[PDB]
């Protein structure tokens, strides 16, 4: 079977609509993929100390930690960018009004195993033949048995182009460690911060090894391989933000004065407070809005900058990423800087390497700390210092901490709303922490499995002897061999089209003549793939 | 079929649970095997003749003997290193009361033969390519007709790492010698020993050759082959340790004084001798513990150090392989020794080659001589210098050498615990001795198979003849080749669960902070594979 | 419940004897008994 194509390439969108308004969008991904001869064959647990670490102030800057450097490479496509391209985007955002996971299957093909040959007769010329024997190394972590490691998150995904060839990355998983740095310090204070790591505790050790846990297939340049067909059960994603708040929730008080005059500029007025009537969660016999009955709690303030520590280190606590206000806050309310790359968006050309671009969500629900306040007992509209915080009011004595970023207003009155899809570097669906009691979404991505995650793609090129025998020895040497093979996914998504009910027309993303630049190659070959809005769809709460 | 894969990789350790608490532990075992041509395409027949030998004293290090040296490699899979990695370990000893050998099943693939070409242009160039069409010789010994050679006991099994390469053994056999070494003597004395050797009496010589005996297949990188599924008959192996000596078997005296302060300082009375009942394998009215009735002998102490001379030569006298007591002795308890390899454990990149560690089984029977002794006649409690042999007398006139080491306590009394299983680098089965009697066990292995053990499987390349012909000559000149080839194995057990019938937890083999390093790579690589006690858990004898 | 199996290449923790305690799962010359508290959940998980 050596001069036989094994399998497709294949990299269309298929957008099939049926009965009652759902579509089949199913979409291809093809891609020329080329692995390199893992460098170093064996199994490596290294530890990670920077000198940045142990400084004062600098503590956020750690980076401790411990690493299983495996001699395999991961083959994740578990980011938008893969599968779909602007105008898809364009369509699936601008008129579903949700989707959702079904099905994904992968299938390796046309595999071809390559020697080099050196040749130093003057300038060093290379030689390239075609070792037909020798094969590539593919194993498939159905069960996940393996640390499950998304790729999206460093945009190591593979490459979000179909005319360009892409690289699988290393696989490396986290081990115990037992980080320490205390005492935490403040940039100029002279301390002495211990900074160390050792090993995590035994009990803790966990040594996997993709021989020792998958079956792998051999594959000569004739060999094929596929994924089965992995369903997906998970909550269906919805596209569509909403926007009320606490101070948009049901029947607005009644009016006494309509305007006499247009312009947004002139008001109504409402009789004075005292005078209306209703419930109300205080005790004053004057009602208003800001003091006002409402359903529940739509957002929560959750303590901003915060560095929780334990056994690993310290860290960051998570926010749900929901939408800054009018006052661009974006840190406090989880907004996610995602950095690019030259094959992930990004002008291939550009001298400058890697892209910035921060993301907001459209499901309003965030907050504007540098806004709010407390006030004490029975309430009293007309504060007393004393008794009102303030968001400028300095905390444990330090002038600029204020209550804020301490507090937390999570509560059973709390209503949510979950991450958005981030075309085309976010994620797409994530394995569930096996915890006890589970979390109620993901940051990472919007998906979720609820049963088991799909299975983890591994490659690796088999190591090519010499005749310079192996054993009875350190590290082996081999030919130097690498491998150009393809590879084809089918994800297919369900989703529901968008009905016109209201009088206006809505949000859409569309081409400016300011823009298209983006959606358009260039005169070298350039091109980019920046990141946009989802869920731009206006959305009733209540 | 060139560009297609044979066969395919699996190191799993698939435990199946059944009822009644039985398991099916089966074991797939893949490893990268790497061959080298074959040096000198004849059957070598050498003698072997070391100048330590024939020296005042140095006897013991006589290596004298004759082999039978064939062109081919064995591939000898029989060493537990080779199936299990220290977790599996871990699970089985600390789990099962007794396991056995089952079903087993090897099978060869994904040949791929390696030519070499010489490019001596100013430095020394190697250039690799493939000969397609050579072949990969491989015989399969299904009758045992080529003597057995366990590899195991010279740790030149295969690789006991999954993802390292390893290499097959030279295969050679012994032939009848005829060494002599009269007389004995003792390092310092002057006397002229007669050292030499003679291939044994025609009658006895043994000239096998692999051609001459089995089917040999031709395999070329398209091609695979397999060992059926051999079928184990054998006496299965207990996991847990035997404790009770004879000072420990049956009806203890009742005493009569308990303690009445805590301490396992204080103990108990009993009556005095005389007044004491029952049996007595001596005469005097006094019962006393060491010499109580016991069931029969636990134990017995094998002349140690003991070495006896036929037609081969001289050579130690095997003893079983018990724990050791209180007084650590070892050699006389038959301690095994084993050394390690830059293959079978002991850190992959460690400086200093190989490894030592010593072995002591768990089931308390051995002895500690220097402590031994003999009374005479009618016993007599309170002995006789005259009539009392001690552990420090001198026998035959060398005072150094005391009863003990000619003394042989072996009898129809004695009861005997088998060999015990040395995870990793320990032998699992072995052939059977085919003399008229058997013995009762091997020191070697802890399963001899009852029938006919498993093939010896054969391995060599093809000779790759050039164009200055062949034969009419000496030894024939011919293109330098080599060859890759996978191989994997399926060795199936069976055991039984453990389960809580006493008060108390028992031994188990656990992680602590200060052995995790040994079951967690480097930060290089380096990997080990220490051996781990086995049979540890506790049994009643009576 | 359900047995364990051996999925990753290390040996794990898991409660034993040592001549330090077996003390405390053995009477006393005079008849005391213990019944000291033993860690629990031993088993190492993995979760993500």
């Amino acid at each position: 079977g050596v001069g036989v194509s094994t399998g497709t390439f294949n990299n269309q969108t298929e957008f099939q609509y049926l009965g009652e308004g759902l579509v089949r969008i199913t979409a291809h991904a093809s891609r020329l993929i080329h692995l390199n001869m893992p460098e170093h064959e064996t199994y490596k647990r290294i530890h990670v100390l920077n000198s940045e670490s142990g400084v004062a102030g600098q503590m956020v800057q750690d980076d401790a930690h411990t690493q299983m450097v495996t001699p395999w490479s991961l083959i994740d496509a578990n980011a938008w960018g893969v599968w779909f391209n602007p105008a898809d985007w364009q369509l699936i955002s601008n008129n579903m009004t949700e989707i959702n996971l079904v099905s994904f299957e992968q299938e390796i093909f046309n595999v071809v195993l390559k020697t080099i040959t050196e040749s130093a007769t003057s300038p060093p010329t290379k030689i390239y033949n075609n070792d037909l024997t020798a094969s590539l190394m593919v194993a498939l972590d159905t069960n996940n048995t393996l640390p499950y490691t998304p790729a999206a998150p460093r945009s190591e995904t593979l490459g979000f182009y179909p005319w360009l060839p892409t690289k699988p990355t290393q696989y490396r998983y986290y081990l115990s460690c037992i980080r320490n740095l205390n005492p935490p310090t403040y940039t100029g204070q002279s301390q002495q911060i211990t900074d160390s790591i050792q090993t995590g505790l035994h009990s803790d050790i966990m040594f996997y090894t993709i021989e020792n846990a998958v079956p792998i297939h051999l594959l000569r340049t004739g060999d094929e391989f596929s994924t089965g067909i992995y369903h997906f059960d998970t909550k269906p994603l919805k596209l569509t933000h909403s926007w009320q708040t606490n101070r948009s929730l049901g029947l607005p008080p009644k009016l006494l004065t309509e305007p006499t005059t247009e312009g947004d500029q002139h008001p109504g007025t409402l009789p004075a407070a005292n005078t209306r009537k209703g419930y109300h969660q205080t005790i004053n016999n004057s009602y208003t809005e800001a003091t006002a009955i409402r359903p529940a709690q739509v957002g929560y303030n959750t303590p901003y900058m915060n560095f929780e520590y334990s056994n690993g280190g310290p860290f960051l606590t998570p926010i749900v990423p929901t939408a800054d206000t009018q006052y661009n806050d974006d840190e406090p309310n989880g907004a996610i800087r995602f950095t690019m790359d030259y094959q992930h968006g990004h002008l291939t050309t550009s001298s400058q390497e890697l892209e910035r671009y921060t993301f907001n969500p459209q499901s309003k629900c965030g907050r504007a700390p540098k806004q709010q306040f407390n006030q004490q007992a029975p309430l009293n509209l007309e504060n007393t210092n004393n008794g009102t915080l303030l968001p400028s009011d300095p905390i444990g004595g330090k002038s600029n901490m204020h209550f804020m970023n301490t507090l937390n207003t999570y509560g059973p009155l709390t209503a949510l709303n979950n991450t958005a899809p981030v075309f085309p570097n976010g994620q797409i669906w994530d394995k569930e922490l096996d915890t006890d009691l589970k979390p109620r979404l993901h940051v990472t991505a919007p998906f979720v499995c609820k049963n088991n995650p799909p299975g983890q793609l591994f490659v690796k090129i088999a190591p090519n002897l010499t005749d310079d025998f192996n054993a009875d020895s350190p590290q082996q040497p081999r030919i130097i061999t690498y491998s150009n093979f393809w590879w084809k996914g089918t994800l297919t998504f369900t989703a529901k089209m968008r009905s016109s009910n209201m009088w206006n027309p809505i949000q859409q993303h569309t081409t400016t003549a300011e823009n298209i630049g983006n959606y358009i190659p260039t005169n070298i070959g350039g091109i980019r793939m920046f990141p946009e809005y989802s869920q731009l769809i206006p959305r009733k709460l209540y």
